[PDB]
DNA sequence: CACTAGCATTGTTTGGG
DNA sequence: GCCCAAACAATGCTAGT
């Protein structure tokens, strides 16, 4: 069963909450999700551009490799 | 142990009104 | 066309049956 490619904050998000979490040991993953939430919208866009060309390449490689896939939810 | 449903986030896509 | 809700990607669990 195909997935859906990583957007940009999924992509951000990875390393962020690994590094979030070994910080703050004690919080909820749910809790980090939160802290994820504010950081992301404080960042400029000039700094998320990176993140938004690796989900560009994502979205690209998964047409590759799935030419046929279209989603289909629930 | 196997479901599956939910909590949490954003961005993307879908599908209904 | 507009609007909208909601699935579902990763990650890391929960809680019910």
């Amino acid at each position: 069963r195909v997935k859906r490619p990583m957007n940009a904050f999924i992509v951000w998000s990875r390393d962020q909450r690994r590094k979030m979490a070994l910080e703050n040991p004690r919080m909820r993953n749910s809790e980090i999700s939160k802290q994820l939430g504010y950081q992301w919208k404080m960042l400029t866009e000039a700094e998320k551009w990176p993140f938004f060309q690796e989900a560009q390449k994502l979205q690209a490689m998964h047409r590759e490799k799935y030419p046929n896939y279209k989603y289909r939810p629930r």
